[PDB]
């Protein structure tokens, strides 16, 4: 547990100092709170007198007030601190997390991301400060309760010093044991979970086959199994109080005994045994989590190493030397050659690509194998292996990072929405470059002002997602407009078309045709009504180009053209 | 609230009966113990008895056992009643789900099912089990002191019977706010990781159009946000142990105050008084849940709600009359109108279409409008809105589902595998009706056999989840043998993607063909190859046949005719 997380709890130190300082008066006061009961049986009740019994309501009243007072300042000032590390934890992995390139996001898949921002982070501070918060208040528990001890019963109190580690080895070892246990129960906890998953992803098949019954049988065994698996978790679990609790009073009673071994003991006054007894009955609770703190201190600190692996990795390379406002460049490929990450096979053999001025360029194949990896390949999503790509005969590694991305602009069905107004959307990362006057004349040059301009609040309606919700078609057409303003040379258009609208697409078309007034497009190969007008045609299967001819010559060779 | 849970707790009553018992005897025995105090400052130290004071420990250590044995009877009965509660509960619903049809698992509920199974009806019964551990042992507690005092000190403890429901009041809405606060408050936490969805998920289109520090800003002020409002929620919640202890200790001293009064006084020992206030120190943890029980009970039956409107929610519609063993005449289409839950479009029109015997007939309409909803329809998967498909003329709805489901048999790359032996899994249902030589036969005449033997752990591997894990195109051949096997009448083989596999997919093609030796076909048109072999050819769009007839009659609409 090496914690290069200090920087980032520095600068809020003082909250934490604070915490210190509002967590020992907490114990501090509990243990006065205990020494109370020394002058109440004694001087109050042993010996007759109302001085003592008269004073006493209202300093125990005033320490438990000390108490709530510590206990509130503790709980604000550790979430001070733990907010504003969580916090800060947060936005260094979302400044960091959308830097690294989309690599790791088919890597790390979608969800795991989301849980390493939220929960695995929330539990970096809420068990980290879980350990500076048992560390100082028990800990100063039974420091204090233990000088309390010796102070009042020098002998009682040395026989608790030798006893207590005894009872804090059975506490650390009991616990190692039920926690053995239950890591080892988990692993086999998680896989009957996947019977039931089988199944109900599973219901078609099982419906169309006779399997019915004989996938009960299945689920009643793995059923069975957790039962019992449950079964040996509690009892091996809820054993550890029991043995625990035993071990505990075999010191109470070798203290009480001890208290009569002697005929000295027999001088300790009722006063001074009831303080002893009672700070016994107490030093457990803080004994038990002193010796657990360091089991929850690295289970909070797993969670930061894995956070600063997120973190550690290498970010998207960038290199970057050249820039552009708006190329004039004709994308070329020399030969390049590529896979994704994770598979040997070249998703990209040799492949040469020319793509002129406003040449409605296409590469068809249906593969679904190098379509989508060249129109990922223009925005520089990956990275390639061997190789040049070519704008304005430039490296596309030469131009700057953000001046490529904005030069090329990607519109397709599954073009995720922003939670924004439909002014900022449209216009994201350029609201400030562009008023609102501009935002609906692009909405109209579009030609779908009538399908966004009819909303709640028109240009000024909610478009996210958990909004109005926009509908798919509607929201190719969101992503034609928001690719209208930019007025970017490179126009990579995937085409996939999952979603095709009825009475709605054409006018999706006529939009396209707008925005390939200009702006060199690299349509890939799809339905035929936007094929009949290019200018140029590819094939690659599987990577490998074959023919790259007009549509004529397209037509010569076997192809695949009417669907 | 209203325990229907009831009979299906009351078979396994014997482990509740043995557990309130148990857990009684434990209250009883932090009684005694705290009891046995009086003796030791009165009988013990106060006098010099100093047997009283040696006979002590062992009654100590005897209580500690009768605590730590009944704490563990009381685990381990508990569980038993949880384990064969939460057991029965999934077996229960696992068998109602999968009764259900596929209406329900259209997206209804989609991976709440798996929540549903697995965490939500274990917390059914941890948190109406934790409901009557805390009502028994920590609810007898309180009746166990309350003797206690009455019996040791009449004068005082008429003061708790007056004080004890003001604590208690005041917990209860205490608790009330903390929850109120709380409750209000996570449905405005979830906003943050909502952003966080936004950015992460659309990583894509967030690199392209140059707006990192746009969505940064938005991430920095939302994480502001949930910081203020986890600070706020973490503040009202940690104000709720202070003031309790406050209000508690109000009633602490005017326990002490009231014993001041002389008539009080002199009355009392010190092993009475050290009695008194050691149970009222322990009388606040009980006090503390046994106000809270109803909370935790309400989550449970509230858990239990649900999941018993999952199970009381109609099955398939099931009123099938006739049988039907292997018919394979002609499939007869008529009229028939369908929608897909939550469409009023009918996604089927008036559709007349007679299955042509020991022949195939394929769909080439490529909007879906009918040609998935129609395969589904042939196995019913979803029931019709109107008219009547036959089965060689005689009604589906006539057969009974398991019958008719086992006439029909789908193929597509989406079939997944169930985690059993490849042989089984080409037997699901069947293992019994056949023996091995048939399975291992059909997976050659299959075209399957040569890549079984391929696979490295051999036929008896397991198949699905961390087994083999064929890919897409195995699928496919793997589904293949099944229905090859099953010998069934129709075949609705979806054919959804043109798989290209290298050097396999030919071997699928050979293997349809094998397939389609008879059998009626349902071949949804999607390859060239495939269509080609079409003795019948349909097309449908808007969920009416827009033509129907052969090739030839499909060339007036061959716009679509060569991919
Ligand atoms: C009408 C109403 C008016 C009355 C009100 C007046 C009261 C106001 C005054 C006080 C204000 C509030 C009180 C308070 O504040 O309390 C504590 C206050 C400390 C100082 C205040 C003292 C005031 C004195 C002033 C008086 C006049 C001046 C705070 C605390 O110290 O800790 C509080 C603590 N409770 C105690 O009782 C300690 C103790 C401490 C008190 C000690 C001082 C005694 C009083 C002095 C005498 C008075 C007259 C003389 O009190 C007791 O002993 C009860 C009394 C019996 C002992 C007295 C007799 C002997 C003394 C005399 C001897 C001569 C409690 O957890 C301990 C429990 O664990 C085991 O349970 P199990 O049963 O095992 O399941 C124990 N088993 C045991 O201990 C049994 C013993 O070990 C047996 C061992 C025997 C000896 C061992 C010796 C060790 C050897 C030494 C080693 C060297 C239980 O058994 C109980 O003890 C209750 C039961 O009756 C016990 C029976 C008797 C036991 C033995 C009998 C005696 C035998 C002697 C015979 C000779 C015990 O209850 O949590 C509270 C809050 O919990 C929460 C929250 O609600 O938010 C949730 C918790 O989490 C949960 C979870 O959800 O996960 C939920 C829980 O449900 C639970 O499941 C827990 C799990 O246990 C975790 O695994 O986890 C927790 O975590 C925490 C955390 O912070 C969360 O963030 O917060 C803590 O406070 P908080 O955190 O600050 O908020």
């Amino acid at each position: 547990t090496f914690r290069r997380l200090w920087p980032t709890i520095a600068p809020f130190k003082a909250g934490l100092i604070v915490a210190g300082v509002a967590l020992i008066l907490n114990a501090a006061s509990d243990t006065f709170m205990l020494s109370l009961l020394k002058p109440l049986l004694d001087d109050g009740f042993g010996k007759t007198d109302r001085s003592v019994l008269v004073w006493m309501p209202l300093v125990v009243i005033g320490l438990m007030i000390l108490r709530g007072i510590t206990s509130y300042v503790s709980s604000y000032c550790i979430s001070w601190v733990s907010g504003k590390v969580v916090m800060t934890m947060r936005r260094r992995l979302f400044g960091h997390m959308m830097g690294m390139p989309v690599s790791f996001f088919d890597k790390q898949s979608t969800g795991t991301l989301l849980s390493r921002i939220t929960y695995d982070s929330e539990q970096v501070a809420s068990s980290s400060s879980g350990a500076l918060i048992t560390v100082v208040r028990e800990g100063a528990s039974i420091i204090g309760l233990f000088i309390m001890m010796f102070y009042y019963s020098w002998q009682l109190s040395i026989i608790l010093i030798v006893l207590a580690p005894i009872v804090s080895i059975a506490i650390r070892v009991v616990s190692k044991r039920f926690r053995n246990i239950s890591k080892n129960m988990q692993n086999t906890m998680g896989q009957v979970t996947t019977s039931a998953e089988q199944m109900l992803k599973g219901h078609k098949e099982v419906l169309i086959f006779g399997g019915q019954e004989v996938e009960t049988k299945r689920f009643d065994k793995v059923s069975n199994r957790m039962r019992l698996q449950g079964m040996k978790m509690v009892s091996a679990s809820s054993i550890s109080d029991p043995i625990i609790q035993l071990i505990a009073s075999l010191a109470l009673a070798f203290v009480l005994y001890a208290a009569s071994f002697p005929s000295v003991m027999d001088s300790l006054t009722a006063g001074t045994i009831t303080v002893v007894f009672s700070s016994m009955i107490a030093l457990m609770r803080p004994l038990k989590s002193l010796t657990n703190v360091n089991a929850q201190f690295q289970r909070g600190m797993a969670a930061c190493q894995t956070l600063f692996t997120i973190l550690d990795s290498e970010q998207e390379k960038d290199e970057g030397k050249r820039v552009i406002e708006r190329a004039t460049g004709d994308v070329e490929f020399r030969n390049v050659t590529f896979t994704y990450p994770g598979r040997d096979v070249p998703a990209l053999r040799n492949i040469n690509l020319k793509i002129p001025a406003g040449k409605t360029v296409a590469l068809v194949g249906r593969s679904g194998s190098g379509k989508s990896t060249i129109a990922s390949l223009i925005t520089r999503f990956y990275d390639i292996d061997e190789g040049e790509i070519l704008m304005d005969g430039h490296d596309l590694r030469e131009y700057t990072l953000a001046s490529l991305r904005n030069q090329v602009a990607l519109v397709s069905q599954n073009v995720h929405l922003f939670n924004d107004t439909v002014a900022n959307n449209i216009a994201y990362a350029r609201t400030e470059q562009y008023s609102r006057e501009q935002i609906e004349e692009a909405a109209r040059m579009a030609y779908a002002m009538d399908f966004i301009n009819k909303m709640d609040n028109g240009l000024d309606t909610v478009i996210g997602e958990n909004g109005v919700l926009l509908s798919g078609g509607q929201r190719q057409r969101i992503a034609i407009a928001r690719a209208l303003l930019r007025d970017s040379p490179i126009l990579i258009l995937d085409e996939a078309t999952s979603a095709l609208d009825t009475e709605s697409e054409r006018a999706i078309q006529a939009a396209l045709d707008e925005l390939q007034k200009n702006r060199t497009s690299l349509v890939i190969a799809h339905r035929l009504s936007t094929i009949e007008k290019a200018d140029e045609i590819v094939v690659v299967e599987d990577g490998v180009i074959v023919e790259r001819g007009t549509h004529n010559d397209l037509l010569e060779h076997r192809g695949v053209y009417a669907q």
